[PDB]
Parts: C-alpha cells; structure tokens; sequence
C-alpha cells in the first residue's frame, strides 16, 4: 500500500483529527498520524489525541511524528482486564476539562475528528459516549470509527461492543458517518492474504489497512483530473462523510482488457461484489438500498481514459450504482485521469466508491446471536 507516487503530485481533501480512546482506539489513530507522505508540505497531514488509562502498552505506542501526537492519560483508572465502561465513563468525565483542553488546540484546524475506539472495550467503550458530548456540544466535524470485536473475544466483551451500538445508531443524527471496522472480517482476510503470516503481525496489519483505507480515499478524491463536469472532489467527499449513518467503502482494480463494455456483466459483477464486500466490513445489497448519498471514482491513464470514458460505459456506471442505491440523492459517477501514471499499470482502472447514511451491518446482528446463545445456553445447564 505505497501511495509515494500519487502524493507527489496529489494532495488531501480533509485534515482530519483523529480522537483516540482505549487501546485499539489509540492504536489506530496513533497508525494514521504516525503517516509520513509525498504531499506538498506536510509530511504527517493528520493529528491525534492519544486519551487511555495508564497502560504498559499505551506507554508502549510509538509515535512518529512528534508534535502532531499528544497522549492523554487518567491516572487511578488502571483498570485492564476488568473490562467495565461505566468505569471509563468516569474516568473520561473526571479529566473531561484536562482533556477538552487538548483538543482546543491540537486541532485548531481539522475539517473533521474521528473518534477512534474499540468497541467491546471498557475504557474508550465507556467514554466512547461522553466523547461525543464534548464534541457535539463544542461543535466540530465529528464521525465514528468504530470496530466489532471477534467472537472469540468472549461474552462481556460483546455485550460491551452492542451497548454502544444501540446507543450510537440511536443518536447518528446527532454527528457524522459512522466508518464500522468489522476486525472478525479483516482478521479472516489476513488468514487468506497471508496464510504463512503469523498472529503476531495481525494488528499492525489491520492498523496499517484502516489508515491507508481511509487515507487512500482522502487522497484520491483531490489528486486526480476529472474527465468532465460531474465531480466528487473533496467538497463532495466532505458530504458523504457528514451524513449520519454508517459508511462503507470499496475498492476494486481492474485490467482494461478485463473491462468490456459490450459485456459488462462481467465486470459489473466485480464491481457488485466489490460494493458488498467492503473495505472494513461486510454489506449485502438489503443494506445498501437505504443509502442517502453514493458515488464512484474512476481512475486510469490519460491513453486508457478516452477510451474507456465513453457514452455507455459512464451510463453503465450510472445504472450499477442506480440499481445498488436507488435513494440516494444523487450519483455522481465522477470519472478522473491521472497523468503522471507508470507504464506498468497503464492498463489498469481502479474504482472507488463511498456509499453513506446507511443501516447496522448484518455483523452487529450476529453479535447478538452469539451473546444470545451463550446466556440461554447457560441456563439450559441449570
Ligand atoms: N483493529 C484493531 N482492533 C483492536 C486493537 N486493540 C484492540 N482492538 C479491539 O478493540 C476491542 C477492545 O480492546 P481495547 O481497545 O484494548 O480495550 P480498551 O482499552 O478498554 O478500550 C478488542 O475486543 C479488539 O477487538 C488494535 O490494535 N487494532
């Protein structure tokens, strides 16, 4: 996942600020500011605010860029494995000012704060609900990112994961898009991708996957050349991740060869299955066809554009994403070019779609299955 190439002569559309919480909640912010880039000055675009109890492994989490990190900690709340958000609910009130006070000036310019945590969890898990009343009532440019635990993390911990789904999804109207990292999914992947990798390069591998995801769409929406009038630069990006709801990104790269207009079928089913197995977490066709706003990003070499660029093919496109979001306000199938592309990877065509407003996946529904079997289970030994 080396961007160096398309930095240089790109540049992002949001400067996003992520709030870190808990561990995994810090883990993942501390990946995407720790991001050195080929941009124009500003090798570390993104900040962070690192807030967890005092831990060994958060006084562990190594930070590149220096400055543009700031850790928060809260002394007599060691908890560990104790696992209670009430806990970390109070923990987060009894700094609320120490910490607000962070945020005031590490992020005096942030077109957008993503809250970072790791569901399941009792220290960010808690606090994951009084985070979101700071920044609500101080009025930013907030969202959720937000991931569901595994199964073999245990009962407790899934029954933390749903109480702040339920309470989130209840309230997404009050602040933004809501990014769900589905880990079971992504560790499932990790098996397949690298099926020789050992367990101890998962989280990195994760951490390093949901910041370059969510980076690599922050870049591509402001470093290409669009191919005509419809557009989804970063003032259009800046909407879909504004609307409440949950966000699912996909991503898919093609050969031109492969691509056939006359038979698009074939690809399109690509494309559909792409859209439904997406970049953090799973969606089926159901979910998407409740989705406010969509669009799709097309990017290839300037010989490979006009070609590929014509009347059917942007119809094609316009139709796919019709029959996939019916209701959502408006499609913009922007097509882009890039010119400073290698020669290797002229015949290539890359896709990118941000579909938002949309429901709780089907993951967060078997994590109520899974919690239900056990605690009825339990009782049919009695
Ligand atoms: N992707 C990712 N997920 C994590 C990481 N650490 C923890 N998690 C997930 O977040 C959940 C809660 O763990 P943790 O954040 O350490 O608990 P907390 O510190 O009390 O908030 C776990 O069940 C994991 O699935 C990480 O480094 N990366």
């Amino acid at each position: 996942g080396n961007f160096s190439e398309i930095e240089s002569q790109g540049n992002i559309s949001l400067k996003f600020g992520f709030l870190g919480l808990g561990m995994g909640g810090c883990a993942i912010a501390a990946e995407c500011a720790n991001k050195e880039t080929q941009i124009k000055n500003n090798k570390y675009p993104y900040r962070a605010i690192l807030v967890n109890t005092n831990s060994q492994d958060f006084n562990k989490i190594e930070i590149k860029n220096t400055g543009n990190v700031r850790k928060i900690q809260l002394e007599g709340y060691e908890q560990g494995a104790a696992r209670n958000p009430q806990v970390g609910e109070e923990a987060f009130v009894k700094h609320e000012t120490k910490i607000f006070e962070a945020v005031k000036q590490e992020f005096e310019d942030r077109d957008f704060i993503w809250i970072t945590c790791g569901l399941g969890g009792g220290t960010g898990t808690g606090a994951l609900l009084k985070a979101i009343e700071m920044l609500y009532e101080h009025d930013y440019n907030f969202g959720l990112l937000l991931t569901l635990p595994r199964d073999a993390e245990a009962l407790k911990v899934l029954e933390n994961a749903t109480s702040r789904i339920r309470s989130i999804a209840m309230n997404q109207e009050a602040f933004g898009s809501i990014v769900l990292i589905d880990n079971a999914k992504l560790y499932r992947k990790f098996e397949e991708e690298n099926p020789s990798a050992l367990a101890n390069e998962y989280t990195s591998y994760s951490n390093k996957y949901i910041a370059d995801a969510l980076h690599e769409i922050n870049l591509v929406t402001s470093s290409f050349t669009p191919f005509s009038d419809t557009h989804f630069d970063a003032s259009e990006f800046a909407q879909v991740i504004n609307t409440p709801g949950v966000l699912s990104l996909a991503k898919l790269e093609l050969k031109s060869n492969q691509l056939d207009t006359e038979n698009p079928l074939g690809y399109l089913t690509q494309l559909g299955n792409a859209l439904e197995k997406g970049v953090l977490y799973d969606t089926e066709r159901e979910e998407l066809e409740s989705a406010k706003k969509s669009a799709l990003s097309i990017v290839t070499s300037p010989l490979r554009a006009g070609r590929l660029y014509n009347f059917s093919f942007l119809n094609q496109m316009e139709n796919f994403l019709k029959e996939r979001t019916p209701y959502v306000d408006e499609r913009p199938i922007a097509p882009y070019v890039n010119k400073h592309t290698t020669k290797k990877e002229e015949d290539i065509v890359k896709f990118y779609s941000v579909v938002a407003g949309l429901p709780l996946p089907k993951r967060v529904s078997d994590i109520i299955d899974e919690i239900t079997r056990i605690k009825e289970e339990r009782e049919q030994a009695n």
